[PDB]
Protein backbone atom coordinates (compact mmCIF):
# COMPACT_ATOMS: atom_id res chain seq x y z
CA UNK A 1 0.00 0.00 0.00
CA UNK A 2 0.81 3.70 -0.17
CA UNK A 3 2.48 5.52 2.72
CA UNK A 4 2.33 9.30 2.86
CA UNK A 5 4.62 10.98 5.37
CA UNK A 6 6.40 14.33 5.94
CA UNK A 7 10.04 15.17 6.64
CA UNK A 8 12.05 18.36 7.18
CA UNK A 9 13.76 20.03 4.21
CA UNK A 10 17.22 18.82 5.13
CA UNK A 11 16.15 15.16 5.40
CA UNK A 12 14.25 15.49 2.10
CA UNK A 13 17.38 16.83 0.44
CA UNK A 14 19.51 14.02 1.84
CA UNK A 15 17.13 11.49 0.34
CA UNK A 16 17.22 13.23 -3.03
CA UNK A 17 21.03 13.25 -2.76
CA UNK A 18 20.86 9.49 -2.31
CA UNK A 19 18.79 9.17 -5.51
CA UNK A 20 21.66 10.84 -7.38
CA UNK A 21 24.21 8.58 -5.68
CA UNK A 22 22.15 5.45 -6.40
CA UNK A 23 21.99 6.38 -10.11
CA UNK A 24 25.78 6.96 -10.07
CA UNK A 25 26.08 3.44 -8.57
CA UNK A 26 24.20 1.96 -11.54
CA UNK A 27 20.62 2.03 -10.18
CA UNK A 28 19.23 3.79 -13.23
CA UNK A 29 15.63 3.48 -12.05
CA UNK A 30 16.28 5.05 -8.61
CA UNK A 31 13.59 7.55 -7.58
CA UNK A 32 12.60 9.47 -4.47
CA UNK A 33 9.76 6.97 -4.04
CA UNK A 34 11.80 3.78 -4.35
CA UNK A 35 14.75 5.07 -2.36
CA UNK A 36 12.31 6.15 0.35
CA UNK A 37 10.66 2.73 0.38
CA UNK A 38 14.05 1.03 0.75
CA UNK A 39 15.09 3.39 3.57
CA UNK A 40 11.76 2.94 5.35
CA UNK A 41 12.23 -0.85 5.34
CA UNK A 42 15.84 -0.52 6.53
CA UNK A 43 14.75 1.79 9.35
CA UNK A 44 12.00 -0.64 10.34
CA UNK A 45 14.55 -3.48 10.55
CA UNK A 46 17.00 -1.47 12.66
CA UNK A 47 14.31 -0.10 14.97
CA UNK A 48 12.98 -3.67 15.58
CA UNK A 49 16.56 -4.82 16.40
CA UNK A 50 16.87 -1.96 18.93
CA UNK A 51 13.55 -2.68 20.69
CA UNK B 1 7.90 18.25 2.40
CA UNK B 2 5.63 15.30 1.68
CA UNK B 3 7.02 11.91 0.65
CA UNK B 4 4.71 9.39 -0.98
CA UNK B 5 6.04 5.85 -1.28
CA UNK B 6 4.77 2.25 -1.55
CA UNK B 7 5.58 -0.87 0.46
CA UNK B 8 4.42 -4.50 0.44
CA UNK B 9 1.54 -5.57 2.70
CA UNK B 10 3.77 -7.28 5.24
CA UNK B 11 6.03 -4.23 5.69
CA UNK B 12 2.93 -2.00 5.95
CA UNK B 13 1.56 -4.24 8.68
CA UNK B 14 4.85 -4.21 10.58
CA UNK B 15 4.78 -0.42 10.59
CA UNK B 16 1.20 -0.37 11.83
CA UNK B 17 2.23 -2.88 14.52
CA UNK B 18 4.90 -0.40 15.59
CA UNK B 19 2.24 2.34 15.91
CA UNK B 20 0.45 0.12 18.43
CA UNK B 21 3.71 -0.59 20.27
CA UNK B 22 4.67 3.10 20.32
CA UNK B 23 1.29 3.99 21.88
CA UNK B 24 1.80 1.19 24.46
CA UNK B 25 5.20 2.82 25.20
CA UNK B 26 3.49 6.14 25.99
CA UNK B 27 3.66 7.82 22.56
CA UNK B 28 -0.03 8.67 22.51
CA UNK B 29 0.24 10.69 19.30
CA UNK B 30 1.96 7.90 17.31
CA UNK B 31 0.56 7.50 13.79
CA UNK B 32 1.45 5.63 10.61
CA UNK B 33 2.70 8.94 9.21
CA UNK B 34 4.93 9.95 12.13
CA UNK B 35 6.27 6.45 12.74
CA UNK B 36 7.06 6.22 9.03
CA UNK B 37 8.86 9.56 9.10
CA UNK B 38 10.96 8.44 12.06
CA UNK B 39 11.82 5.12 10.40
CA UNK B 40 12.68 6.83 7.13
CA UNK B 41 15.16 9.11 8.92
CA UNK B 42 16.65 6.16 10.84
CA UNK B 43 17.05 4.20 7.61
CA UNK B 44 18.70 7.21 5.94
CA UNK B 45 21.21 7.44 8.82
CA UNK B 46 22.07 3.73 8.72
CA UNK B 47 22.33 3.61 4.92
CA UNK B 48 24.73 6.63 4.97
CA UNK B 49 26.86 4.85 7.63
CA UNK B 50 27.02 1.75 5.39
CA UNK B 51 28.04 3.65 2.22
Amino acid sequence: PKIQTYVNNNVYEQITDLVTIRKQEGIEEASLSNVSSMLLELGLRVYMIQQ
